[PDB]
């Protein structure tokens, strides 16, 4: 791809750091700011039931995969602009595979 795997172990602990704050990965866990992101790969954007994403989030409909979810890592408002995702992004491309890595891993 354009993408390429990293630590899982590393990519937990992103996640532990700067997603959990608003969001959970586990089949069955809830949704909190942001929507829990079980089998969020293959899944397109604004789809998960319950939670109320933004005209923005919903219209651009994103397929969900490795790579995508890179690009929108970087910049999220610049991928989604109207996103009320606030999160700066995680310019280290590094640090997008090791969470991805594990994203990937956890959101099975
Ligand atoms: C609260 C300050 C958040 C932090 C930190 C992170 N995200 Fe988030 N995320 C949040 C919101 C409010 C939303 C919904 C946006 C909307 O316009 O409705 C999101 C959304 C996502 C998505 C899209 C969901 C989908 O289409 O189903 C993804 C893929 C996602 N968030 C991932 C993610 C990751 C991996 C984060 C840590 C680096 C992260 N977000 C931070 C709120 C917040």
């Amino acid at each position: 791809t354009e993408f390429k795997a990293g630590s899982a172990k590393k990519g937990a602990t992103l996640f532990k750091t700067r997603c959990l704050q608003c969001h959970t990965v586990e089949k069955g866990g809830p949704h909190k700011v942001g929507p829990n992101l079980h089998g969020i790969f293959g899944r397109h954007s604004g789809q998960a039931e319950g939670y109320s994403y933004t005209d923005a989030n919903i219209k651009k409909n994103v397929l969900w995969d490795e790579n995508n979810m890179s690009e929108y890592l970087t910049n999220p408002k610049k991928y989604i602009p109207g996103t009320k995702m606030a999160f700066g992004g995680l310019k280290k491309e590094k640090d997008r595979n090791d969470s991805i890595t594990y994203l990937k891993k956890a959101t099975e």
